[PDB]
């Protein structure tokens, strides 16, 4: 199994899980989405160890098993230093690959913008360089939703009545349409969702739900900066991704040399909807840039 540990990182105790590859060829660091989720829903990327790729999972500040730091530290810039601190505290001066999903991708970009010198490659799956853009795009998704659920999200949404069952059905439908297109959501995914609903980070940095981004990052946007990323970048996105491929396009358009792969018939959690295709894509990318 993977080697887990609860070591002090950048001041606070963080939880990380290192899964070493039998014949290691590259170290891949992962950043879960949210803010407030956990590494749990990214475990599917573990398969890559079978491809000589060591994968490092870890719960960010206030997430999963890691401890919650002062609320003044609930920032993307903070997560970056946390990541760097973890990357050096575990691998030292070794250049690794960084992957980020959803908010984790945005975080991955932020990190890459400052610490790309420590990276051999950047992977952004369903990530974003601008929240407003992401919001401008999710609103469109809600409008394209069958009125039944659209009116509900818009009705109880303005009254902050997220507890209402009618609003729930809509949030459920939307999720099964742009978050994970499948009947049986895997435990790992439900665990990460459960975690975000039990900790504070999600409520403070993101907001009520997946498309109600009213938290402290509602205005985050580093699009006019990501252009500085010169390292090999692989940007993926699902056809029906809640963080639309158009949002991915913006990242691709800036990062020169970057690749943009849209997973057809996939949504946000493409690592589960197409675990084999998704993993093969990432592993092939990494190995081609050792
Ligand atoms: N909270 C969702 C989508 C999202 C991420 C980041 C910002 C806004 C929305 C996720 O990470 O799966």
């Amino acid at each position: 199994e993977c080697i887990e540990n609860y070591a002090k990182v950048n001041g606070i105790y963080i939880y990380y899980k290192l899964c070493k590859a039998p014949e290691e060829k590259a170290k891949l660091m992962t950043m879960h989405g949210g803010p407030g989720m956990s590494h749990d829903y990214l475990l599917s990327l573990r398969d890559m160890t079978k491809e000589g790729i060591t994968v490092l999972f870890y719960d960010q500040f206030g997430c999963g098993r890691s401890e919650e730091p002062d609320q003044s530290k609930f920032t993307i810039d903070y997560g970056v230093e946390e990541a760097e601190a973890l990357r050096s505290k575990l691998f030292g001066n070794e250049k690794v690959f960084l992957m980020g999903s959803s908010y984790g991708g945005a975080l991955a970009l932020a990190y890459a913008v400052k610490y790309q010198d420590h990276l051999k490659g950047l992977i952004v799956s369903g990530g974003l360089s601008s929240v407003p853009l992401t919001v401008k795009e999710m609103n469109r998704l809600i409008d394209e939703l069958p009125a039944k659920y659209r009116d509900a999200i818009k009705k109880y949404g303005s009254s902050g009545s997220y507890e209402n069952p009618e609003y729930q059905e809509a949030v459920n439908y939307f999720y099964h349409q742009h978050l994970l297109r499948s009947e049986d959501w895997p435990p790992e995914v439900l665990k990460s969702l459960e975690y975000a609903e039990r900790r504070n980070v999600y409520r403070i940095m993101n907001g009520p739900n997946q498309f109600t981004i009213t938290g402290t990052i509602k205005d985050w946007d580093i699009t006019d900066k990501i252009s500085a990323i010169k390292i090999p970048t692989l940007i993926t996105v699902g056809e029906y991704d809640e963080v639309t491929p158009n949002v991915a396009r913006v990242i691709h358009e800036k990062i020169a040399g970057s690749e943009l792969h849209v997973f057809r018939d996939c949504s946000h959690l493409t690592m589960w909807e197409d675990r084999e295709g998704y993993n093969k894509l990432l592993s092939d990318f990494i190995l081609k840039h050792l």
